[PDB]
């Protein structure tokens, strides 16, 4: 009856993920793998910081743990095509180490035996990148591996589609204010990738950085490509981010009710709408992908030429999280 | 001999105006009123959180306190107009209580006996409004009433002036990521104005927020009225601020390094350049109104239609401060 | 049918106080009385930084707002005996505010028709101190004003209680490292008590502080009266904190083991037992008002003398907060 | 004939060492080894979030950095032994690393041609662990390889050895609310060690742990070897810590003035005394080792039976940094 789901890498996306599949049917976790250990990875998924107590029950037993009366299988393996993925009859792989990010290397996932493999990050090489709701309908069923974009592209791309759909999108540029992500450093220090920025203390300073969301958007929707780009701050909450979107349009006379309007019109499981005057923590846990923010919506007029602001948040941790869900649930039923 | 200047109101401006009149000839302070008692006061010069310790002496004596060697009276005022500004010889008042932001209610402090007032904040009524080295050269000398603008407006100014002079500006939006500031509230409370937004926990969350740089722009710089418009990001820093800046130009093939040497050729002690990937901490005490940051500039071309952004950085507390003792100098010698 | 409670000064604690009176039976928030205006409380109530969305629904209606289809009155009277408690069958006031800490004072509440007045904090003159499931048996039912004493005695007296009773208390001191409150500023400010520790920002400092758990528990467990002092170190964190006790006993040869055992034997709805490596972020919405949290028992022996030290994590809120309206429903019913 | 200083490991302590040795005559930093690269290298000792921009000059130059026109010299050796020391003529080496934290392991700067070594934390072996001004007189010239013990031990010998010597001590137990580190995780993750408290959130959470003082006392203060014990609690604040102690005395009818009296009397460069209401922003970036806090002391009396409490402050950045360059001085000069 139901999905096999292996997860590789037990960060945040993989535990996240982990929690979320608990809530879906039709959907089981069989097989878990991480370098750390189990000790670990139980302790991680019990406890979270931001994201709360996990609700039902969690030890370790031999061969992995076992949660809420179900076994989840446990291994310690760097080279993903040695894993028992063939043996344990794995329909789709949830790839979130960032190690794999690329058709030709995840593909390593399917010689172990695996079905599909979803990737938790933009890949690169032949394949398509999917944000659920705005674009999962371009998966007829034959593709083995998907990227599930990022985390900001799925708080963009709803905001887009409508923009370009109704107003006509000429050109635009984009901030998410962005909570600080594990990747960033703990205290000034040489970070991994150079990066002199997120070298710097994570939680004591606004960060400028980079986004995913700039360039694989194209990708979802591309009709827009080329059009947009922009950037991230990095600032001081530990999750829950803002995507403010500054755009040209083509329709001439648009007003804030408008936009508001036709972004309400569009809303559904992935993409909410709200008038409530929220902060970021107020979206800490929520599901949808992407939620707009009337209350932030701004229109410059001088003369015949506008400028039209737009923000959605978005949890950059269970936003994602549930949408690369919904990507799952899909892709395992074609 | 030297300026006699009177604070009203000690809170984050007043004191740090205090510590920068420190580092200024012909400017004292002579008086400082506020309503709290004295041990506070000294106690708040001395101990900063951001600013660091204060460098020279302060103690309680009988009037008021001593700082390295020099008086300083002290009141406890609630009515301006009371207040021996006349017995004191003060030849400016810099009013940061935040309860005097108009022209006819700061008119108290001229009839209480002093010269002219400068309004730490933006202020309505029939007064100009000034950014040193942007507009202060329309202060003739018989104005006896100023504001000051506000911390934004001053990071602001520079960076529009040099858009619109160099390029021609159409039209631009603002997002000032923004440290939190005393008005907000340590834990979710009641807001005095209710405003349910400052109502949240300052340091647990992005806050979206109105901005004084939004209006009162177009007072600083008349040619471009109407023409910028946006808000703030409240986020938890105590203090650093980045106002980012998204703008539409005339001018035509606007390169990246064309809007980066514009800048760079109109920096001052006012208006600072850098290249260096920066964040807010490193700005923290920093003396400049606003310092241009050549590493963020983007430009978003599609076709003929471009799309500028630029964002430069300033410490709310210190910048502004700064700025303010500038504006105050100036005015005194009229 | 059921317990007619009315709350005053719709704070942290109040809005946490309906929270809970909500999952449980007999008891109904029927009035509400703080400054603000209804919008403001609405939105304060369906938003919490750290407890999360309310989960029902609320509106602002006429009188007050409804929430989950329930009508609560609402009243912005800063005279407690003003109020309409006779009007409305008020069995007990939950006073929240801070301004009514003494039996004197809090008889307001019984003069405007109120039955009882439960204050949730603690309160000086002829009065009760009760931390339920330590000492609630003490309540007889002929009392008409009861203190609730402070989250960090709730959190204090359980194990101090199996501290005595067991080994026998010499004497102690305790720290509470504690999460902040909404009493701190924002930024280095005046503070309204003159507490130059309190007036710093409280996000960006360990704060040293006094304790009302301190005076309080002897009030709560007579026979140790005199025999614990202790203070506060707040610091930044927005809920959560941990009480450390370090005491002198008159048994001989405790181990850690015979401590641990000790308070495990003891727990029960108020006072829980923990041995998994938590953190403050652990126990944010935690019901219980004390977990008692054996990974941190230590006992330094020289010779025939020891030095026992004990930790106990709670939610300054939440904890409290269950704390105060089982106290409630007990006081209610007598 | 200034004193040739190499440091290895370009991290907090040793960018902030070479901070502290521009302040020092007599003594050069003429070599930097590091992983990392120089841009990088060049970048974090101009900008420290939380002690501020680098005074002088930095830039990168050919065989490393030019600082205030001097040449330092920069290497990218993993192993120590390699090193160019011989060459270079160092005369001690500031061991920062964390990788070389025992004498057998350190030996490998002698052997790469240094005449001495210090070890920038508690280290393993046949060697001395010095606190400068309470045991360096301990120093006869001849080791080579030599711990400059912990930040938080530091803070604790001068406060213990008053203590011991005015008073007599029993036993004593200990926390140190303590800043966060570089080797606690941004968000909840794997750690490097297993441990599943410093895994958590650095920044989100009080975190109960261990602290390098507890046992590296005795090797300080020979006398109290195992009279003490304690812990840490890492809390949100980036640098800015704080020692209580909790002890028994021999001595009878100790008050809180005899106590702070006997504190004030053995005060100099390294251990300060205050007896202002502080908090830990206030200690950010001075130089005293450990600064007795005299708002603090508290002393519990029930009967003849006493439990003395103090506090003292330190930056376990710069007051570490401080004791560990004039142990530098003195271990040159022999
Ligand atoms: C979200 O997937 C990740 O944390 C942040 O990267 P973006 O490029 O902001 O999505
Ligand atoms: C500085 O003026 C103060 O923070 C207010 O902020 P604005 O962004 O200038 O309104
Ligand atoms: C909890 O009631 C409140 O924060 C007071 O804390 P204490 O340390 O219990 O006074
Ligand atoms: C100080 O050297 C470092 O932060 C380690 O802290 P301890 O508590 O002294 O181990
Ligand atoms: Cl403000
Ligand atoms: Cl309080
Ligand atoms: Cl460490």
């Amino acid at each position: 009856m139901a999905v096999k789901v292996a997860i590789n890498g037990f960060g945040r996306i993989g535990r996240l993920a982990f929690r979320r599949i608990q809530e879906v049917e039709g959907l089981e976790v069989v097989a878990v793998n991480d370098l750390t250990d189990d000790d670990m990875l139980a302790h991680l998924l019990k406890y979270d910081t931001m994201q709360g107590r996990f609700t039902g029950e969690v030890e370790v037993v031999d061969g992995g743990f076992r949660v809420n009366g179900k076994e989840v299988k446990s291994f310690s393996e760097p080279d993903a095509s040695k894993l028992p993925w063939k043996d344990l009859n794995i329909d789709v792989v949830l790839e979130c180490t960032g190690f794999y990010t690329d058709k030709d290397k995840a593909q390593a996932h399917i010689e172990a035996g695996a079905k599909k493999v979803l990737i938790s990050a933009p890949a690169t090489g032949d394949l398509k990148t999917i944000v659920f709701n705005t674009n999962h309908q371009e998966l007829d069923g034959s593709e083995t591996v998907v990227s599930g974009a990022s985390c900001t592209t799925n708080s963009l791309a709803p905001v887009a589609k409508v923009l370009n759909d109704d107003f006509g999108l000429v050109e635009g540029l984009m901030t998410t204010i962005h909570a600080y992500t594990g990747d960033q450093n703990t205290q000034d220090a040489p970070h991994r990738k150079g990066d002199k920025r997120r070298a710097r203390a994570a939680a004591e300073n606004i960060i400028p950085n980079s986004t995913g969301a700039a360039k694989a958007i194209g990708k979802v929707i591309p009709e827009i490509d080329g059009k947009l780009d922009g950037g991230a701050q990095r600032v001081p909450v530990a999750t829950g981010s803002l995507t403010e979107l500054t755009v040209v349009l083509e329709k001439q006379d648009v007003t804030v009710e408008q936009v508001n309007e036709a972004m309400k019109n569009a809303s559904n499981e992935s993409f909410g709408y709200t008038e409530d005057e929220i902060v970021s923590s107020d979206v800490v846990g929520m599901t949808y992908g992407s939620l707009f923010d009337a209350t932030q919506t701004r229109v410059m007029s001088v003369g015949d030429r506008q400028l039209v602001k737009v923000a959605a948040w978005y949890d950059n941790e269970m936003s994602y999280t549930a949408q690369l869900v919904r990507t799952l649930a899909y892709l395992a039923e074609l």
